[PDB]
């Protein structure tokens, strides 16, 4: 005989708490972003997303994974009830790194075509995205339903309900993640270095203007106005329409000789190349903030999922070497390891965002009117 409940009591008291953190943490992301008008990006869109696959899995997945520790490990639901919860657990997960690897992906895109954001601000756009995420998720993870339905020995090991099948748990790995973990921390690695760059390229072009402002003012003829303008006005575009014409305003005193005319000009140029700098160095502050906040959710779901990663492949290396029982016994802890991710990622925004933070304080307190 088997199905047995047991005394596995000190589990089900800490994965209950999992269980609503998740629940009511994603809730809450979701209510931001439907309602909080500061959070309307397709960045944030995708959190909201991100946040909806967690809830989900808070729903689905994790009271089921708590069920099956509490009769002993051993299956209590129909057989073929279980093919359809790896296919959950295994969506949410495939969901949340696709997710996680196109944001990191359209962020970058956004830096290398400021142009092309501006058109890619739709939300349409950011909505085909994401449908575009999960129909790849749901056509990856269909094996599972399509072949383990069909053969429960490819879905049961033992009157335990895990993905037993080996090349599932290999080709899966290696398709579904580390196909797009290769694409995240490149393009991570690289919006680093594009913000890195062009911070230090409008350093470069705020101390050649303050340079040709110490030369207009200095100058004897409209020749050392007419040049130190002409190294303004293209240094100015490099920056890129507001100050170009007013440099242009100045340049036509210059072309013609009036050089006490041209050098009061510069100074009226001196405090729009100041409030020019202050804005788009302020920008970059900004967006090198926000990519520190999206490489800590990129960091923790790559950590916190890491000890199951690792583990459920060395069941598979040593399928002969090693004890099958406490490679059981790792993974039914590593499992909720990579569950307690679902709860960190609203806990992240409260933290480092305080639009996030305002806007579930005040949810909180039952205050939805903004
Ligand atoms: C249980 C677990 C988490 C809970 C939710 C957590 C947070 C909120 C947001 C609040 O503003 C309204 C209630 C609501 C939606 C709760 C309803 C009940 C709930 C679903
Ligand atoms: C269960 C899933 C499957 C479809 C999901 C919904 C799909 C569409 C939207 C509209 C969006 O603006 C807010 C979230 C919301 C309402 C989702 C909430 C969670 C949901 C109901
Ligand atoms: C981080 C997780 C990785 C690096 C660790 C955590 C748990 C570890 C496993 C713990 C138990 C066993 C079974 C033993 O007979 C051989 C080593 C082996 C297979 C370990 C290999 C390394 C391992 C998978
Ligand atoms: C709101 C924006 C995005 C949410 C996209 C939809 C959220 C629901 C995910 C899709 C889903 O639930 O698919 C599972 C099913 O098993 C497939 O057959
Ligand atoms: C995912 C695709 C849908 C698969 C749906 C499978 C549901 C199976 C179910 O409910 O269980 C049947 C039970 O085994 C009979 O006694
Ligand atoms: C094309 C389908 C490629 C997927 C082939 C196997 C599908 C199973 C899958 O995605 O598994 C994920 C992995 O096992 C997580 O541990
Ligand atoms: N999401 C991976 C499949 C899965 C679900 N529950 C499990 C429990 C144990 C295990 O080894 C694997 C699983
Ligand atoms: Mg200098």
């Amino acid at each position: 005989s088997l199905l047995h409940l047991q005394e596995k009591n000190w589990s089900a008291l800490l994965t209950a708490v999992v269980i609503i953190l998740t629940i009511a943490g994603n809730i809450l992301v979701i209510m931001a972003v439907s309602l909080e008008k500061k959070l309307q990006n397709a960045t944030n869109y995708f959190l909201m997303s991100l946040a909806i696959a967690d809830m989900l899995l808070g729903f689905l997945v994790m009271p089921v994974s708590m069920l099956t520790i509490l009769y002993g490990y051993r299956w209590p639901l129909p057989s073929k009830l279980c093919a359809v919860w790896i296919y959950l657990d295994v969506l949410f997960s495939t969901a949340k790194i696709w997710h996680l690897c196109a944001i990191s992906l359209d962020r970058y895109v956004a830096i290398q075509n400021p142009i092309h954001h501006s058109r890619f601000n739709s939300r349409t756009k950011a909505f085909l995205k994401i449908i575009a995420v999960w129909t790849i998720s749901v056509g990856i993870s269909m094996p599972i339903p399509v072949f383990g339905l069909q053969d429960d020995s490819k879905v049961f090991k033992e009157g335990s309900c895990l993905l037993a099948d080996d090349n599932f748990v290999l080709i899966g790995s290696f398709v579904s993640f580390f196909i797009p973990l290769t694409i995240m921390v490149i393009t991570y690695f690289l919006t680093i270095k594009s913000l890195q760059k062009e911070a230090a390229d409008l350093e470069d072009n705020w101390e050649t203007l303050n340079d040709n402002l110490k030369v207009i003012e200095k100058a004897d003829n409209a020749a050392q106005v007419k040049d130190a303008l002409t190294k303004m006005r293209a240094a100015a575009l490099d920056a890129g329409d507001i100050l170009v014409g007013q440099i242009d305003d100045a340049l036509k005193l210059a072309n013609e000789g009036k050089v006490k005319e041209a050098q009061a000009a510069a100074e009226q140029l001196k405090t729009t190349i100041n409030a020019y700098i202050q804005k788009y160095g302020q920008s970059i502050s900004n967006e090198q903030k926000a990519c520190k906040v999206l490489g800590i959710v990129f960091f923790l779901f790559v950590v916190m999922w890491c000890p199951f990663f690792i583990t459920n492949i060395m069941a598979v290396i040593c399928k002969e070497s090693c004890n099958e029982d406490v490679i059981g016994a790792l993974l039914n802890v590593f499992v909720w390891i990579g569950y307690l991710n679902s709860a960190v990622n609203p806990l992240v925004y409260t933290l480092f965002n305080k639009t996030y933070r305002s806007a579930f304080s005040r949810y909180i307190q039952c205050q939805y009117k903004e």
